């Protein structure tokens, strides 16, 4: 009925009915699908897959043996509600992910963009916020809250205490604890991580602009390596952006002011 | 004949005759219970999960996906013997949790108490102990041998070396490897962990009274910050709970003695 | 068929048209065995185990629940090409255990020796090379193109980044990030692992002479604590295994030439 006469599921799963199984789906034996499941066209789930709750999977996924996906999450004040787990597009989930389910009191939704590759044992904890193009290495853990944006690789054996937020293009170093957040561009290393100057490796590959470079390090250079205040050094890197008027700069400004809402803090 | 009629069981699963399963148990598809397993009332099994040996699970446990209970340890002195599991009631056992069965020569029983929460990945090896409301964080690892006192909470991604005991009250912080014995009510951090004062955050949290967190703080003052070696703080420890009859002081003094029969010591 | 008739497999599991399983095999349920694998004498397969693409596997091996066996590796340079894992005789392969094939552009192959212990969440990514009597301890992970001696231990929660050559009879600690080559018989551990004399427990567990440990003390000393560089004391090295004719000085002296041919370099 709900499921796409397209898709090739395996007789051995089950397939709770209410599921939303979309064109070109293909489900490998021993899964266990629950009813409020929606799964998006040409999305790949392998054998001993484990996916309940209200979860949306968009298009294209591939999502390996043993994974587990919108389950009850680990907070001691979740209450059965009908929290959420939202995947997007092409995502590489692979062996014994976990992904959780949200909470009411911190927004409902674990939410995963597009185009993310989850290493094997990575555990994304409830009201996390994965953006797109992000590596979590194998058994990386993501606390409650935590926020990562775009192009974030977390390394091997490496957590991420719960509420922090990962600016985009950060590099987390394999085995490291962070406690705080983390601006972007930037390398974090250490338990607990500090910051191991930008990730300029990395922001090569992306492609980004000679100038650029010298634009954001500047940032960097004001809020860790002039000897100023967090108020004094955000007050400087938001000046730049409206009179040097660079998008990376302002983008390295949005996240400070953002960091400011709450006691968290910056890495230092 | 030794499953109850009010039990559900997922006829996909296979249990071998002789396992006992109690009243208003829930076992859920693709499971594999052995022929020496005994299941209490009310608890609740996920899909995927393995439990043999000579294991007796108590009363209104959750047991989620991947778990494997009462599995040949990985000690390579064992060889076949019927040792055992025991695991108390209301206790949360995450994701791909493994518990392995004793062996002969360290006691023959692996066990677990009430009220735990052993998160994903969590492994419990064989001839531990593991007492009440006690908690390991993802990817926690205990070593053979090792004890647990209550109230226990051990950091994410943090292993105790194997024969270690860690005092009831203690927190482990992620990322944590511990050595050698770490008395009741303390902070441990780092590899090889070392203590960095009282849990005070955790004690407060249990509704423990003023009088009896100067009493616990006084005590530690004693065994680390006064200079006085481990045979005399144990003797001023010990007149101490004789004195004032002070029941945590009891706990702290207990603990010394018994971990005085020993060779590893304690953290410092 | 290639099914051995004296081979005992539980109707549930997924034997695939091609599937060769030797005399005295095992399969527990939930299995699912890809029509590519060859499966060894007397090897025993518990059950929720996936095994596929281009495997051969020895005999006598034990291979524990939820581990998965000749995956597509998670390198993303790799694209479906017909590459192969190789695993020798009598491997204790614990749960969730996670071995990858190989690439075209790495040599094709994944292999593994005889009578290793991988235990609880072990990973051994594309390429590695693992070679007898290993033991990698709970959560180890070996990056890509990794290759480990005889008689190794990697400690728990221990990552060895790609590339890196470990040497036969070495012991890495716990919670260790190894990332350059690592000589035989030293003790690694830190993040980054830095050396610390020799695996003596290890060496005289196996029967080492005390002239055996003399020279490898030795060769030590040239390497590492007389401030000499790594062109000066290879060369040292290399004269050293040419005249006294130790056959483990040898093996010392064989990997560094080895390794020299690389820029990844040794611990320090
Ligand atoms: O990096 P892990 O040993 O805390």
């Amino acid at each position: 009925a709900m499921i796409d006469k397209s898709a090739v599921i395996h007789p051995s799963s089950i397939i709770e009915e209410g599921a939303v199984i979309g064109a070109n789906v293909r489900i490998g034996p021993f899964c266990v699908i629950g009813s409020h499941v929606e799964i998006g066209e040409g999305t790949d789930i392998k054998s001993h897959v484990v996916i309940n709750g209200h979860t949306r999977i968009g298009r294209d996924n591939q999502i390996y043996q043993f994974a587990s996906i919108g389950e009850v999450n680990q907070d001691l004040k979740y209450r059965g509600e009908p929290t959420q787990v939202i995947i997007g597009d092409r995502n590489l989930i692979r062996e014994s992910v976990t992904i959780h389910r949200g909470t009411t009191q911190g927004g409902n939704i674990t939410k995963i963009g597009n185009d993310n590759l989850l290493m094997i044992n990575t555990h994304v904890a409830h009201d996390c916020i994965i953006g797109d193009r992000c590596i979590i290495a194998n058994n990386g853990t993501l606390g409650g809250h935590v926020t990562l944006g775009d192009y974030v690789i977390i390394g091997g054996m490496s957590a991420v205490h719960q509420f922090c937020q990962i600016g985009s293009h950060v590099m987390v170093g394999g085995c490291s604890g962070v406690a705080q957040d983390v601006p972007p561009f930037v390398i974090a290393q250490g338990n607990h991580a500090t910051p191991y100057g930008l990730n300029i490796e990395g922001l090569k590959r992306r492609g980004f602009a000679k100038e650029d470079l010298h634009a954001i390090r500047n940032a960097y250079k004001i809020l860790y390596r002039n000897g100023k205040t967090l108020e004094e050094a955000r007050e400087e890197i938001a000046q730049l952006a409206a009179d040097n008027n660079n998008q990376y700069v302002k983008i390295f400004s949005d996240f400070l002011e953002n960091s400011a809402k709450s006691n968290r803090g910056i890495i230092r």
